[PDB]
């Protein structure tokens, strides 16, 4: 008597469990138990992961349904799970997506200036430095304040919500609601603030008073701010942190990218491909009986799309664990998802990582871990895998 | 084929593994493998734990011997493992121990004022609060600056060394030496600083220039500062943090202690007894062949004294998992060790916890976790078990 295989497998973000490949080979769709006690189907091949993400009958929205089998507890109101649908329904999708590209004048220069300041401060203070708490996350937080059009000084408090907001918990989290409600009131005030005229919130603030959006709720406008700040900051800060580990562990690659920084975009795409920051499969609920591989998934069942399942699939990415800058299919990974809910911040995510890495390699060409890799403390029961601190020297 | 039982068993500090009692019953001394790959004897009964700690032929000093089986890598120079011997040999033991009692005029008032300020700040900011990073540790750090006689503003930088200095690592940790060397230079400067006239460092500074200590090394004086600050802050901050979890989880006890705070000392003694903050057994190396229970420990072998083994031993503490304020043997636990290396800060440790708890209960009588207990992130490969954050509401 063993128990049903539990997910997630490991909170360690520096290496993929040997188990994933064994599972992909033996049973690329298989039954697992989540932290709530619910059963789910874990999908781990590139082929099946793509099938599920490209079939909307595997629904994101319906994961929020009362009584559904759950990966984890909601940390937002249930309607907010369909945030992107809600945005599209309100006629705001084009405007939202336009505000969060890396293309606004001054944005990239702001990113570089900010990275360089953070780095200069670390160099002035002397090794060891914490690249997560004192570089990657602050860079993410600064970026998103700028992208939203909100004061830099407001970023830290919003950031402080995230260690709870992105928990992956069996049970509802009282602190999540306290912080959610507070952050919503914050964004509501931002929309009322005549001095906020730039970024996403500046644009939302104008659309809010345009007749074509008079019946769009103030709740939805505030929700867009909280949701995009949170997803953006947690996703970019965590990706960059774990990408830095991948790089640091590859001195040859570090030197190549330092010597030839025009390769940094190709480097970042591979670092995205091999990234283990998403802690759990992407959840979807079946709205029909659907054949996936050898399993007939039944209506009402939960499906988890394991991104590293797809991204380390040797059928699609030969020598999957190696960073190779000359692959013929380099953006075909699932780091940003696929299909209806493909990441709307993908360009911005790329640029944050590319600029952060460029700046780091320039300032700290000798960057290395200052502790044995095993000494990193991996955050548990969270929607990302991240080291609590990332101590480096240079 | 299983492997040899590995230690430590769990980094979770909120509950003792069912395994410990099974082990204590079946094999209260048994072979284990440490994180270095070394074999060791894990001792887990009150009787055998006391036997080992009271027999100096199980040596602390000799754990630092080149080529010995190791629990973990040294994070200090090897001579520093015998710090207390070194202090006693230099004629400084009485003076050191006198400076770190809770008895200096103003000290306890300082502790209370500090706790109350920290708490007021949390209340002003609003729930949720992090009781580790924003109460217990800062209280510990403030206390030890005061005890040492050094500026409060110097505490945070010294504190920042500790997440690495008290790692429990398989391998040497480069950052540990960087920080050690820096902190030693700091304490050396303190001894040269004419404005430092109080506390432990004020007293050491005077003894340093007294003829009776002219041939005591400046290295040893600086080492006393780094070592006592580190052990003190990590031990009190971590104990208080985990004691707060124990209390919060016991609303009846929380209310009793709030209503009748004269019971807080008895409460703190039980919280000490059941505390799981020490992450690993206390290491000793056998300097002779010695019978321990059914095992003849051989010269050169490593022995690990599992404090919760002793402290949850139902033979000595009936109903060991229950906090009972009327036990007939309440201080007979091993939270502060036993024998030659009994904690020299035990009184101070008690008072820090008693004052912190009194202040918390007064200010936050409604204190409760703001997240499900399972959502706490337990620090790994560290010499203490502690949650990275302790989110509360009240
Ligand atoms: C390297 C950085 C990033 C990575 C790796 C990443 C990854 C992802 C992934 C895998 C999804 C799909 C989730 C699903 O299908 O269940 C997603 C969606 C999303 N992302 Fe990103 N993301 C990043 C950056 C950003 C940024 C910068 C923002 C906003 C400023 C953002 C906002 C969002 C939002 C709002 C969704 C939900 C899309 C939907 O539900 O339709 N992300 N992201
Ligand atoms: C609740 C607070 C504390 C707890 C639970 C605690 C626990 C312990 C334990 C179990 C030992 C024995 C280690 C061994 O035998 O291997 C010890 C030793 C020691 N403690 Fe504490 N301690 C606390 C507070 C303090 C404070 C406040 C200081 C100093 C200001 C301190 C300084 C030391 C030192 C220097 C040793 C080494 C003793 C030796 O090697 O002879 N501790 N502590």
């Amino acid at each position: 008597a063993t128990v049903l295989l539990e997910v997630p497998f490991s909170a360690r973000g520096d290496r993929i469990p040997d188990a994933v490949a064994e599972l992909r080979t033996r049973e690329p769709i298989r039954k697992v138990r989540t932290i709530t006690g619910a059963e789910a189907w874990l999908v781990s091949s590139y082929a099946l992961c793509t099938q599920v993400l490209e079939d909307r009958r595997f629904s994101m929205k319906e994961t929020a349904a009362a009584g559904a089998p759950r990966l984890n507890a909601l940390t937002v109101p249930p309607e907010v799970v369909n945030n992107m649908g809600n945005i599209a329904d309100a006629g705001l999708r084009k405007a939202v997506m336009k505000a969060i590209t890396p293309k606004a004048p001054g944005l990239e220069q702001f990113l570089r200036d900010t990275a360089n300041s953070l780095l200069d401060n670390l160099i002035t203070e002397g090794a060891p430095a914490d690249l997560r708490n004192d570089f990657a996350d602050p860079l993410a937080t600064a970026l998103h304040c700028k992208v939203l059009g909100i004061p830099q000084e407001d970023g830290p408090k919003l950031f402080r919500s995230l260690s709870i907001a992105f928990m992956s918990s069996a049970d509802p989290i009282p602190a999540a609601k306290i912080n959610w409600d507070r952050d919503i009131e914050y964004m509501a005030g931002i929309l009322e603030n005549p001095n906020i005229t730039t970024g996403l919130m500046g644009e939302l603030s104008r659309l809010r008073k345009d007749p074509a959006y008079s019946h769009v709720s103030d709740e939805l406008f505030a929700t867009i701010g909280v949701t995009f700040f949170g997803a953006g900051v947690i996703s970019t800060g965590s990706f960059l942190t774990t990408a830095l580990i991948s790089l640091i562990q590859r001195p040859q690659l570090r030197n190549l990218l330092h010597e030839k920084p025009e390769l940094i975009p190709a480097g970042v795409e591979e670092l995205l491909r091999i990234n283990l920051a998403f802690a759990d499969g992407l959840p979807r609920l079946a709205t029909a009986d659907i054949q996936v591989g050898d399993v007939l998934v039944r209506k009402g069942e939960l499906v988890l799309v394991l991104l590293e399942g797809a991204n380390f699939d040797p059928e699609h990415f030969p020598n999957p664990g190696s960073i190779e800058l000359d692959r013929p299919n380099p953006t075909s990974h699932l780091a940003f998802g696929r299909g209806q809910h493909f990441c709307p911040g993908s360009a911005l995510g790329r640029r944050h990582a590319q600029i952060g890495i460029e700046a780091l390699l320039k300032k700290m060409p000798g960057v290395d871990l200052a502790v044995p890799i095993d000494q990193l403390v991996w955050r548990t029961r969270f929607q990302r895998r991240i080291p609590e601190r990332l101590p480096v020297l240079w």
